[PDB]
Order: structure tokens, then C-alpha cells, then sequence
């Protein structure tokens, strides 16, 4: 046992580690999709910028989720971070919308998160993930959900102008 | 259903939809005892001046309940802003009884929205109640205690010197 | 009779009342369109802060008629604001055209204020109309008539794309 | 009952101050370990520094606790404060591990706290707990563990020299 | 024996230890009193202010005894912190004359104090004495008397008026 | 065939995915070992922090890897990034050794890489190689070469002195 270990249930440090794959996984993804958008075929470089942002932020929550675990005398044990599930996301509209699945999934994972804290009456750990997660992922999905509703209104993905104006107007 | 809703419960969006109801009924009571100290007869600029500020206040509450409602896609039913009790507010003291009276009503619907979102698992909302509300309610019931202990001891609303001398010299 | 009081008619006085009801209620329209737009299936950012910019300046208006009552010896007397007559705007084109059926409103209630302050032989009142509302008002319909104009010609509201543009272009 | 009293059980309150005592105390302590450090046959400046450090913030974390229950309605009750378990700490490691054991007895206390305020209802004091005690108690601890992993792994306290180039290199 | 001890008798040494005691005694009751004055049925702020800086002060008379009991090579013996006589102060007076009481008690102390350093022929902490307590002392008591001239003159504590008129131009 | 192919054989194609693989397992590794210092019963914090330094550097890579795929009209593949081998990396020294293998193994890797393109007659990906990879590997081998040599002449792993002060003077 560590000698800062203090009222954290061995349930809460393997539900941290699964969430730590969780935020590598997502920070994959975006990885995923900001290079489809560099291809010379797809060409919309604000939606290459945006994913590879968002990467990076997925990077820095899953850091956070690390230091978090040695900070209450857990054990991060890292596994595999699976490869995504396209290599191909034809579309920024498409693309929009899997972050959107993908963000819904992790919010999911992160209140699933805090209902095992409450139930162990982790306090500490309730707080951490109510001020570092939960409305950063409701701010994450109500934006893709405006971009998702922007595209579609704009007449994406059959119009390429559309794509290319939402580009440079909303990610530009 | 829109699209970024995700454990946000019916019953919380009705009841947050109430709130944003009693937050702008709290500003025009506010704005009522504003502009009462402005009239020539009772002629309390800085009583006047605090209570538009508070009015002010309780619109920007209004208005970030009605940005959480959209964020978790409830939707946004406005109701009729009833009228003030009171035209006539009769004295500095009795206005800020009013004013304690109000912000203890709004705290205790506040604890009531809290209640009801620990109930529907709802940590998200829990969190934006405690992190924007339940402290600015608390000290604005501490404040308005203060300022009601002050007056009563300095002799209001029977001398008007010390409305008088209130207004210069706490609110002023 | 308040010691101010000098050449302001009971007649005056009521209407300014009913003025003051108007803009409050026209500042709750506002409000509601503002966050009509900010709907994560509405999703036009600048049409909501288009509109919000307009509640706020309602509110300004309603406070300054509020100031005159009180200059004047008029006692305020606040009724309730009553809800807005839609919740659903619609489209970005269906709010412009609300509320510049509502700016014309308030214009007509503007220039038969202007009729009774002229009736009563109140050039004091004539000329706070003119001063601090009509024009105002006549600058408010003709921008609103523009906006109109713009996006019918752009094909809204049944191109997206056209209020998408709007928004960032105009509004933006 | 204080005129801004709600929500507020006299358990709570009673709570409070016992951990307002406890606060001092731990202020005490501290202040005991810093001037066993500023002895000529100890010398050690930089641990001195540290500690002195820790019974201010102790000191100031016992103000806040006063300052809340203020300002919920609360009434202050004093006791005295009683003396550290010891005069002499032994050594930098010694009074390195006393502090850490030191750390946890508070969180504890803090946890049995936020674990009251929990049954009783009180979502402020949640709050009020989780914002302002329980992440400070985690960093605080973590860092205590931290410093005597790294002072047992120098040879501490049997090697002074290990002792001296942490306080310099560590404290200073 | 410390290897710096040079002239200094044990007598002195202990009377030091009790004069440690006496300052954080006197930080405590100070402590107290401010807030006593930060309660919502007190609501003096300044008088709070006020005696949160006495007590600051007196923790820092506290501490430099301490350093100078390791500068002597003396060793400090702390105890227990006592409560202070009262819970409720009642008034800005009362407590003004309670912090006069308190004062003149730690003056009384000092005094002992420099006759024992004069009696065992320390003039190092004679010096000391006088340099760093002697007149801090005297201006304390001074002042002190000054306040509850005022207040009394002004008519408190039966008026209200008057410790607030006092709160807000000497203490403010 | 992408528009802007040109003399990038599908070997090369092949070759760069196994490198943007094997960069992130490198990022991943370092990963691991940052957090593995960052454990309170480890401690060493400017180890933790050269080599969260470093797993961001072969992020850095393998997007630069990505960006050249894309350049020459190749397909991103990206694969599972597999586990590190450790999940305790048992010391500093341990550790430094671990990544001076690693960095061999990529660099061999890219040596491979070079042949290849050197063989298929590619001298823009053969120019891409040793501009951004090659003397990068070369310095970071000989910079982890020389902490190796300095941890083990300062007597690491069995003086835990020896990389207290490692990290304090040569990783600070
Ligand atoms: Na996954
Ligand atoms: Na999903
Ligand atoms: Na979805
Ligand atoms: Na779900
Ligand atoms: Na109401
Ligand atoms: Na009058
Ligand atoms: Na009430
Ligand atoms: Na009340
Ligand atoms: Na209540
Ligand atoms: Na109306
Ligand atoms: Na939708
Ligand atoms: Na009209
Ligand atoms: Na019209
Ligand atoms: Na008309
Ligand atoms: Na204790
Ligand atoms: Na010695
Ligand atoms: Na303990
Ligand atoms: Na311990
Ligand atoms: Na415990
Ligand atoms: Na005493
Ligand atoms: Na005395
Ligand atoms: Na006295
Ligand atoms: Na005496
Ligand atoms: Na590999
Ligand atoms: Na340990
Ligand atoms: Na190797
Ligand atoms: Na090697
Ligand atoms: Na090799
Ligand atoms: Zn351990
Ligand atoms: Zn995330
Ligand atoms: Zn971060
Ligand atoms: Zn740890
Ligand atoms: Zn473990
Ligand atoms: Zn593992
Ligand atoms: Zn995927
Ligand atoms: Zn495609
Ligand atoms: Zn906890
Ligand atoms: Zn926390
Ligand atoms: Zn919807
Ligand atoms: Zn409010
Ligand atoms: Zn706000
Ligand atoms: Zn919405
Ligand atoms: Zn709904
Ligand atoms: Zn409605
Ligand atoms: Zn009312
Ligand atoms: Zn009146
Ligand atoms: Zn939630
Ligand atoms: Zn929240
Ligand atoms: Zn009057
Ligand atoms: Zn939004
Ligand atoms: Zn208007
Ligand atoms: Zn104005
Ligand atoms: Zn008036
Ligand atoms: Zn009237
Ligand atoms: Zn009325
Ligand atoms: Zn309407
Ligand atoms: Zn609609
Ligand atoms: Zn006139
Ligand atoms: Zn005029
Ligand atoms: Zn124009
Ligand atoms: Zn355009
Ligand atoms: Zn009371
Ligand atoms: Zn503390
Ligand atoms: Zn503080
Ligand atoms: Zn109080
Ligand atoms: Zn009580
Ligand atoms: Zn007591
Ligand atoms: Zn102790
Ligand atoms: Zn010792
Ligand atoms: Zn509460
Ligand atoms: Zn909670
Ligand atoms: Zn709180
Ligand atoms: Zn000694
Ligand atoms: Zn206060
Ligand atoms: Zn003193
Ligand atoms: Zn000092
Ligand atoms: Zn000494
Ligand atoms: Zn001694
Ligand atoms: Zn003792
Ligand atoms: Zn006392
Ligand atoms: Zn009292
Ligand atoms: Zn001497
Ligand atoms: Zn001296
Ligand atoms: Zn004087
Ligand atoms: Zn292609
Ligand atoms: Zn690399
Ligand atoms: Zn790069
Ligand atoms: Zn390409
Ligand atoms: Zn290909
Ligand atoms: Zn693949
Ligand atoms: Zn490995
Ligand atoms: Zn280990
Ligand atoms: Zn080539
Ligand atoms: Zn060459
Ligand atoms: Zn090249
Ligand atoms: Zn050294």
C-alpha cells in the first residue's frame, strides 16, 4: 500500500486506468481523422487543424488521469491503445459526427466514473472529475453538435462547397 | 431528442426552466427597488445604485441557466414575469428585508434544483448549481444580513439619518 | 403630488407606464430569439448575439423611461412581462421579420405616446420622445428591413447555406 | 437562529468547529517543527522555512473555516489548542513522516466532514469541503510522501549529509 | 548545554517560554474578537479588520521570542493554547476595553520579564526587551485607550450609530 | 494513385507506417516511464520530467512521419500502439538504459528505412531521413549514453543519493 493512500477504493484505480486508455483511444482518433483531412484528395486544412487540437487535448485529460492516479497512491497499468475504427472518415461532416459518438462514449465513461466514486464516497475523487471532465465534455458535444447541425444545414456532404465554406468560416 | 442530450432527465429541465422564471422575476424586483430609491421623495442614489446592480446580477443568472438548458439540449420555456409585490418599498431597511427574504426564497429553490439533480444522478448539473449558485446565494444572504444588522442598529427606518448615512457610507 | 411635479399629465404618466411594459416585453422577445439561435439544432451564434445585444438595449430603453418618471414626479408602476408568442423562431429570416413587426410595434406606440405628450402641451416629454426614441426606432426598423431584404435575396430560409453566410457575414 | 441561517444543521456547525480546532493545532505543530529546525544543534534553515510556511497556510485554512461558518449562520466556539505531541522532532525525516501522518489524520477529519454534510443535505458545505480542503489535503500529502521517499532513499536520518543537500536542494 | 549559551539563566529562559505562551494567547483572543465582529447580527467590518491584524501581530511578538530563545541556545517548551474568556464580545467597546485589559496584562508580563533580565545581568535581553516589545507596548495601550475614548464619548455602545460611525472613520 | 504521387514505391509507403507505428509506441514507452517517476514512492521529478519531454518529442515524429505520408501521396495505416514492456521501471538508471535501447532499436529502424529508399532510387524520402532523423537519433543516444555513464559512476541504482543528485544537477 502507498504511503499517500488514503480512502481510494481499488475499484476507482481501475476504473482511472480504463479511463486513461479511454483518453489515449480518443486522442488516437483524432489523430486519425486530422491526417485524413491532409490528404491532397480531402484538402480542408482547418478541419486537419481542429482533430489534431482536439488530439492534444485528449493527450493532456489522459496526463491529467495519470497524475491523478499517483497523486492518491494508485498504480497506472497502461494497455494497448487500439487502432480507430476508420481509416478513411469520408467526410468532414462524417468526421464531425464520429467525434460527436466518440464524445457522447467518454462522457458516458466519465459518468460512469462518478457514480462508482459516489458509491465508494470518494469525495476527492467526485470533485476531480466534476471540475476537470464533465463540463468540458458537455462544451465538447455541444459544439460538435453545432458544427454537425452547421454542415448538415449547409447542404454537407454532397456539397463540397459547403464543406470548404464551413472550413474556412467556422474552423478558419 | 437533440442530439448532444445525455443524462439530463426531464423533471431537471422543467425544473430548470423554473428557475430561469425566478431568477428574472428576482431581477425586476430588483429593478422595482431601484428605481423606488430614485424618486425624489425618498432620494437614496446609492440604494437605488445597489439594487440595479443586483438587478443586473440576477439577469446574468437568468441568462446562464437559459445557456445551461441549451448546453444539455433541454429546451428553453419562458413564462410570464410577474410583477413585483410591491410598488412602494417603504425604506432602505425594509428593502433590504425584502431583498434577504427573496435571495433565501432563490436559495431554497436552489437546494430544491440540487436535490433534484443528486436524485436523477445528474453530477453535471449538481456541479453547475454548487459552482455558479449555491455560494453566490450564500454570500449574498450574509451580505443583505450585514446590511439589515447595520441599519436596524444605526436606528432605521425611523431616523433618516441613518438610511442617510447608510447610503454614503456602506453603499456608497 | 411630488414637489417636481409641474406640467406632466395623469395621461402622461399612464402611458409612460404602459411604454415602460412595452420595452421590458420587448426586451424578453429578444431574449428568447437570442437563445432560439443558440439551440444546438439552430446553431447561428451571431443571430443570437445579434438579438441578445437587442434585449439588452430594451432593457436600457425601459430603464430610461423609468428615469423620466421619476424626473417628472410620475410614480412607476411595473405590470407583469408577459412570455414572448413563440418559442420556436424558426429560422433566422421568421426572427427578423418578428422583430421588425415588433420595432414597428413599439414605433406606433412611440408616436401616439408623442401625440398625447403633444396634446397635453408637454414639450418636455416631445422632446424626450424625439430624442432618445424615435429615431432610434426609425434606425432600428430600417436595419431590420435590410437584414430582411438580405437574406430573401440570399434564398432564405430554405437555403441553410444562405443564413449560414448571413451570419458570418452580416452578423458576424 | 441567525437571520441568514438555512440548510445549516447544528450537527454541521459543530463539526465545523471541531475542524477549525483541528486546524490550529495543526498550526501549531508546524510552528513547533519550524523552530526545532532554527536550533543551533539542528541548522537546518530551509526545513525551518518550510514549515513555518505550513503553519501559516494552517492558520489560514482555520480562517476560512471561521469565515464560512459566519457566513452560513453559525456561531464560533473556541477551544484551547492544545500543545504537540513533541518538543524535540528527531530529525528532518522524523518530523517529514509526523507531518505526513499529520496530513491524513485532517483528511480524514475532512472526509468524515464532507461525509456529514452529505447526509444532512448541505450541498454548500459539500462544496465548500471539496473546493477548498480535500485537493489541498491529496497535494499536501502527495508531496509529504514524495519528500520523505526521497529523504529515506538518501540515507536519511542516519546520513547527515543527506539531510543537509535536501534542505538545500529540495527546501531551498 | 547549547554551544552558543552564553549568560543566559535558566530562569530567563523559562520566563521567555511563558512569554511565547502569553503572545499566542493574546494572537487567540484576537483571533476571536475579529470574528465575533464578522458575525451577520455584528456586521462590523473594520473592527474585524482591525483585530485580525492585532492578532497577526501578536503571533509575530510570538515568534520572534521564539527565534530568540534559539538565538540564546534556550529551548522552547511550548503548551497548551487556553481559550479565551469569552465566546460573545458583545461590543465594539467591550472588546476595545477587553483588548486595553489584555494588553496592559502583556505589558505587566514584559515588565517581570525585564526585571528578571535585569536581576541575572542579561543585557543582551534586556535589550532586547526593550527594542522589540517595551514601546510596541506602550503605543498598543495607547492607542487602545484612544478607541474607547472615542466610543465612549460618541455614546457607545448604547448606540448603535456611534460604533458604526466609528467602525467606518478611524477603524476603516 | 493520389495526383500528386511521384516515384514513392509502395515498399516506402509501407515502411513509413512502420515508423509512425514504432514513434508512437516510442511516445508511449516514455509515457510510462515519466509516470513511473511521478509515483510518490519514486520521486524523482526531473526524471519524470525529461522523459514526459521526450514521449512528446516522439509525438512530434510520428506526426512529422504522418505529414511526409501525405506529402508524397501515401495512405496513413495506422495499427494498435502496443503496451510498454514495463509497467515498473525499477530506477533512473534502469529506465535511462531502457530508453538508450529503445532509441537504438529506432534508429536501427530508420537505418532500415534509409536502405530502403536509398535501394528504390527515393531521394527526397532518403534526404527527409537523415535531415530530420537521423542526427536526431545520433544525439539522443549519445546524450542517453553519458547519463548512463554519469548514474553509473555515481554509484546508481544501489545509491538512491546517486540519482537524488543526478536528477537535481544534471536532469534539473
Ligand atoms: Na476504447
Ligand atoms: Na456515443
Ligand atoms: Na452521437
Ligand atoms: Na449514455
Ligand atoms: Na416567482
Ligand atoms: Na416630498
Ligand atoms: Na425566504
Ligand atoms: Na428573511
Ligand atoms: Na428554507
Ligand atoms: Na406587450
Ligand atoms: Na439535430
Ligand atoms: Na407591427
Ligand atoms: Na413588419
Ligand atoms: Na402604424
Ligand atoms: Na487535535
Ligand atoms: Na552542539
Ligand atoms: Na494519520
Ligand atoms: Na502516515
Ligand atoms: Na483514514
Ligand atoms: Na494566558
Ligand atoms: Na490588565
Ligand atoms: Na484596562
Ligand atoms: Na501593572
Ligand atoms: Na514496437
Ligand atoms: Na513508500
Ligand atoms: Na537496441
Ligand atoms: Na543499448
Ligand atoms: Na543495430
Ligand atoms: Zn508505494
Ligand atoms: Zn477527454
Ligand atoms: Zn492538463
Ligand atoms: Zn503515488
Ligand atoms: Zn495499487
Ligand atoms: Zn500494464
Ligand atoms: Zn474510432
Ligand atoms: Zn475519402
Ligand atoms: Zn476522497
Ligand atoms: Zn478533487
Ligand atoms: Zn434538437
Ligand atoms: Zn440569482
Ligand atoms: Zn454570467
Ligand atoms: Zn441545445
Ligand atoms: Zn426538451
Ligand atoms: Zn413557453
Ligand atoms: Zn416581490
Ligand atoms: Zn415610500
Ligand atoms: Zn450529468
Ligand atoms: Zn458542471
Ligand atoms: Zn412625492
Ligand atoms: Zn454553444
Ligand atoms: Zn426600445
Ligand atoms: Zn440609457
Ligand atoms: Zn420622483
Ligand atoms: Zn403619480
Ligand atoms: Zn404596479
Ligand atoms: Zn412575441
Ligand atoms: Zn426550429
Ligand atoms: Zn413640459
Ligand atoms: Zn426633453
Ligand atoms: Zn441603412
Ligand atoms: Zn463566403
Ligand atoms: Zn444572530
Ligand atoms: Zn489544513
Ligand atoms: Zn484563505
Ligand atoms: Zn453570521
Ligand atoms: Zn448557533
Ligand atoms: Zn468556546
Ligand atoms: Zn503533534
Ligand atoms: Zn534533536
Ligand atoms: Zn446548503
Ligand atoms: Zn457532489
Ligand atoms: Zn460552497
Ligand atoms: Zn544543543
Ligand atoms: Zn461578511
Ligand atoms: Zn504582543
Ligand atoms: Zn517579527
Ligand atoms: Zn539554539
Ligand atoms: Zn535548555
Ligand atoms: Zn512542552
Ligand atoms: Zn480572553
Ligand atoms: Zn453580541
Ligand atoms: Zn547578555
Ligand atoms: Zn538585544
Ligand atoms: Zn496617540
Ligand atoms: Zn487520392
Ligand atoms: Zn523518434
Ligand atoms: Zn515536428
Ligand atoms: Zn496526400
Ligand atoms: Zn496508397
Ligand atoms: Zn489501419
Ligand atoms: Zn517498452
Ligand atoms: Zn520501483
Ligand atoms: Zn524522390
Ligand atoms: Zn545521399
Ligand atoms: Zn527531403
Ligand atoms: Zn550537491
Amino acid at each position: 500500500t502507498s504511503q499517500v493512500r488514503q480512502n481510494y477504493h481499488q475499484d476507482s484505480e481501475a476504473a482511472i486506468n480504463r479511463q486513461i486508455n479511454l483518453e489515449l483511444y480518443a486522442s488516437y482518433v483524432y489523430l486519425s481523422m486530422s491526417y485524413y483531412f491532409d490528404r491532397d484528395d480531402v484538402a480542408l486544412k482547418n478541419f486537419a487543424k481542429y482533430f489534431l487540437h482536439q488530439s492534444h487535448e485528449e493527450r493532456e485529460h489522459a496526463e491529467k488521469l495519470m497524475k491523478l492516479q499517483n497523486q492518491r497512491g494508485g498504480r497506472i497499468f497502461l494497455q494497448d491503445i487500439k487502432k480507430p475504427d476508420c481509416d478513411d472518415w469520408e467526410s468532414g461532416l462524417n468526421a464531425m459526427e464520429c467525434a460527436l459518438h466518440l464524445e457522447k462514449n467518454v462522457n458516458q465513461s466519465l459518468l460512469e466514473l462518478h457514480k462508482l466514486a459516489t458509491d465508494k464516497n470518494d469525495p476527492h475523487l467526485c470533485d476531480f472529475i466534476e471540475t476537470h471532465y464533465l463540463n468540458e465534455q458537455v462544451k465538447a458535444i455541444k459544439e460538435l453538435g453545432d458544427h454537425v447541425t452547421n454542415l448538415r444545414k449547409m447542404g454537407a456532404p454532397e456539397s463540397g462547397l459547403a464543406e470548404y465554406l464551413f472550413d474556412k468560416h467556422t474552423l478558419g
